[PDB]
């Protein structure tokens, strides 16, 4: 009877195995044991295999160095950079080249000419030509492509692998696009080998815009800029900003974005496309020597070079497009005038050039950056290591985990709190509130007849009132608010050296959403009512033990309002004379008429005891009128304030005087003498009311301990699965821990295997 | 506040004696004493604080 | 013997005197303190068999 | 540095650490790297419930 859901929960829990075990033992705990350790062998190890059985395609051992070309090795190298950290800030770390451009200008082209073959897909015009892709180029004995997630091999030669190939990008491509802008960043990676093709990793990014029309979003000149910065800021990027040849140099689009990341071009590269349409510009030096020489631009390239991209046919085979560009700058003027020089010119040249640059720097950068990276593991150990004593337990799912379960076992142990301190705090919390009502309205109107019927008949009226309308609500009230308020303890308390102050985040999230989902059962303000009623009904005091009782209650009640009212007497009046002439405590003029008033109505209450609280006005008008004879001036407000309170504490201070006399009062009423003032009545007043006292608070503390509070607990742990599934919770609260520092010094680990592993294979090769 | 092993030290020390303590006992035990200690030493700073 | 939280009664009615004292402390103590007992104890059992 | 507690400390961390990569604990990750190929491919054809 002191709980009941945790037999319900349990009950029920034992029923649903009964019923289930044979398929939950197996699915709960005998796969789970194993989890940690399937994972491997159900991921990483199906990962390497397939790899192995291309490895067994390409007859070379895995174990033994030299298995793949250099370039092949450092395409892993980047790629795990940009897998720890894809912003440019780790980006800045290592070698790339960056191929971007105007829109639709044939900088695919450029891309796909340089790898010697049409790998990326042409599908449209418009949005197929504003988002990004990356490709690896590497030596090979056989044009082949192959991609970071897939184990099919792509024969460069055929149409169809081919096709196949710029498939699979474009299931990328067309699906990493926000949508109506049609531009987002994401990474794709392709490894590209063959005969010829040099030791490089480009990056083809959104084609540059300066306008927006109808069928495109507003923002999607600005979000292909962000892309188009974002790799460009590379210091180590050999930029290539390719432009189409059949418009105005000075009209260039790329160029205003890559001055922003090369103010003067240094590390950049001019690519001058669509040489065989832009007629106008091939067939005269006046602007081919501008363009190419860099007199035409802001920019002071590393190289200026011309490539042919296609004969406006978006789909034209790039074997085709090589063998045209040879030929064409045979035809052209250009090779016999001497406007574009013959390293300047074909896809050959640029390849080259960017591929010695990028891949000599990359030798010399990988073997800094390994050293960087590890260095950054040390750097990472100093801080961690001075922030916290060496510790890597926690977590910041571990920290919703721990302050859960904090928060739960609190929960409980409110739960299992001794219930007697749960009576305490509700019986002292019901008298502090129903006091007002007990003396004021109830004790001090009834007591002030001359018969013991009128006192009881006073009070029970007002009880019998206030037992119905006000009391139950108040003691209601009460004990929801000891309820939440006992839970906020437990939620909050900071015990000692005990207490974590990391958990705190959730405590006060929960402790707030769970007092919201409970609410306390209305129907009580019926029974408190019944329950109430019935622990005043005892107006019988049978013996001296609860008359003692009786007048200790009655003592304590009238003796804290005794107290009240004589601070506010002391106030109003002023001090004695003693104060006055020993500290000085001079009364005011208002505290000395209020001294001579106080003096007109105690002597009237000195002289006759049993006057009630009311005059007449006419005596207010006597009071006023003896009161200014002496000479002090008095209006009736003065002395109705004045009367009220000297008049309850003539009426208190007889109350306890009428104690003192019923502490030894018992032979008057066997005599029935009858010229016994005494009557000791207000007694069981007091003794009933503290013994109402005591039921409201038990009956309130039974309705918290076996109904409300398993409530709370299930609404605690409604409110803590809610705030688990909650990611936005986690990432705002319980953040405190140092664990975040330890997780880069841990998944660095990756780049630094990359690149050692490509130093090494650097020492192998020479 | 009292530590577990603070309660576990009074804990025994009694259960030395013969008295038969718990945990509980003691937090509220303590919790009262505590605070007459503490309010007792704060009535004092209301003395001090006068001047 | 003393139960493990026997051992930290005699710690604490140490610690409130004012004596540092370790569970080491108090089982060395103890052994050499309940040796010695024991034997007296026996040696008064003597004088007592001996009538 | 001498009858340092944090000193002994980093003292007592750098001898755990040599121990952790001891011929045992090395030969220990040699044999488990076989016996997670041994009794293992098993896995693969549990999953499926077909049986069940």
């Amino acid at each position: 009877a002191t709980d009941r859901g945790s037999e319900s929960d349990k009950h029920f829990r034992k029923v649903s195995d009964k019923e289930k075990i044979d398929q939950l033992q197996e699915e709960l705990l005998h796969t789970q044991l194993k989890y940690q350790r399937i994972l491997e062998r159900l991921e990483k190890e199906n990962k390497e295999l397939r790899k192995l059985v291309l490895q067994k395609d390409d007859k070379g051992i895995h174990h033994r160095k030299l298995k793949k070309s250099l370039i092949d090795m450092y395409s892993e190298v980047l790629d795990v950079l940009s897998d720890y950290d894809a912003s440019y800030n780790t980006q800045d770390h290592l070698p790339r080249v960056v191929v971007v451009g105007d829109q639709s200008a044939g900088k695919t082209s450029v891309l796909e000419m340089i790898a010697q073959a049409r790998i990326f897909p042409r599908g449209s015009g418009e949005m197929m030509t504003r988002s990004p892709v990356k490709v690896t180029l590497s030596e090979g004995p056989h044009h082949v492509a192959l991609f970071k997630d897939s184990s099919r091999e792509f024969d460069l030669t055929k149409e169809e692998d081919l096709a196949a190939l710029r498939h699979e990008i474009e299931l990328r491509m067309r699906k990493n696009v926000k949508e109506g802008c049609t531009v987002s960043p994401e990474t794709i990676s392709l490894n590209v080998k063959g005969p010829g093709l040099q030791r490089m990793v480009l990056v083809d990014l959104p084609g540059v815009i300066n306008t927006v029309t109808s069928g495109m979003a507003p923002d999607t000149k600005e979000t292909i800029f962000s892309i188009s910065k974002a790799y460009m800021q590379n210091p180590n990027a050999i930029i290539l900003c390719i432009q189409d040849g059949s418009v105005d140099a000075e009209r260039s689009i790329v160029t205003d974005l890559v001055s922003q990341m090369d103010p003067h071009g240094r590390r950049t590269i001019f690519v001058l496309t669509k040489v065989d349409l832009a007629e106008k510009n091939v067939a005269s030096p006046s602007r081919i020597q501008q363009i190419i020489e860099g007199k035409l631009f802001p920019m002071k390239a590393l190289g200026y070079f011309a490539v042919v991209t296609g004969k406006g046919n978006s789909s034209e085979s790039i074997e085709a497009i090589r063998e045209y560009e040879e030929e064409f700058f045979q035809n052209s003027k250009l090779l016999k005038t001497s406007m574009l020089k013959a390293h300047q010119v074909t896809t050959r040249n640029l390849s080259l050039a960017v591929s010695d640059c990028f891949w000599k720097m990359v030798r010399e950068s990988v073997e800094q950056q390994a050293d960087s990276f590890k260095a950054t593991r040390f750097n990472l150990e100093t801080e961690w290591k001075n922030n916290y004593p060496r510790l890597r337990e926690l977590d910041r799912n571990e920290l919703f985990e721990k302050a859960k379960n904090e928060i739960l076992d609190e929960v409980i142990s409110l739960s299992q709190v001794t219930p007697k301190h749960w009576e305490e705090i509700l019986q002292q919390s019901l008298w502090e509130r129903v006091s007002t009502h007990v003396i004021e309205n109830i004790y001090l109107p009834a007591a002030q007849t001359m018969n013991s019927g009128t006192f009881n008949t006073t009070v029970d009226i007002k009880l019998k009132q206030w037992t119905d309308k006000q009391l139950p609500n108040k003691a209601v009230e009460v004990a929801w608010e000891t309820l939440q308020e006992e839970f906020s303890r437990f939620m909050t308390e900071p015990k000692g050296k005990e207490h974590d102050d990391i958990f705190d985040k959730l405590k006060e999230a929960v402790k707030e959403e769970s007092i919201k989902r409970h609410k306390w059962n209305d129907f009580a303000e019926d029974s408190l009512r019944v329950i109430q009623h019935n622990a005043l009904e005892d107006r019988s005091i049978s013996d001296k033990q609860q008359w003692d009782a009786a007048i200790y209650f009655m003592e304590e009640a009238l003796q804290a309002r005794l107290k009240d009212t004589e601070n506010a007497i002391e106030n109003m009046v002023g001090p004695d004379w003693k104060k006055r002439w020993l500290y000085w405590k001079n009364r005011t003029q208002e505290q000395c008429v209020h001294n001579e008033t106080k003096n007109e109505l105690e002597k009237m209450l000195k002289c006759n005891e049993e006057h009630p609280a009311y005059l007449a006005s006419d005596e207010i008008t006597t009071v006023r009128k003896n009161l200014e004879s002496r000479g002090v001036e008095v209006d009736p407000s003065l002395i109705k304030d004045t009367w009220h309170q000297v008049y309850r504490r003539h009426f208190l201070k007889t109350a306890l005087n009428h104690c003192n006399l019923c502490r030894r009062g018992f032979y008057y009423y066997q005599r029935h003498f009858v010229d016994s003032e005494l009557e000791c009545n207000d007694v069981v007043l007091f003794w009933r009311i503290q013994r109402m006292l005591a039921i409201t608070a038990n009956t309130l503390r039974q309705q918290l301990t076996n109904t409300e509070v398993r409530r709370l607990e299930k609404n605690v742990k409604e409110v803590l699965e809610d705030f688990a599934e909650d990611g936005e919770k986690k990432i705002k609260l319980l953040t405190g821990k140092r664990v975040q520092l330890a997780e880069d010094l841990k998944k660095v680990r990756e780049i630094q295997e990359k690149l050692d592993a490509f130093i090494e294979a650097l020492h192998q090769e020479k």
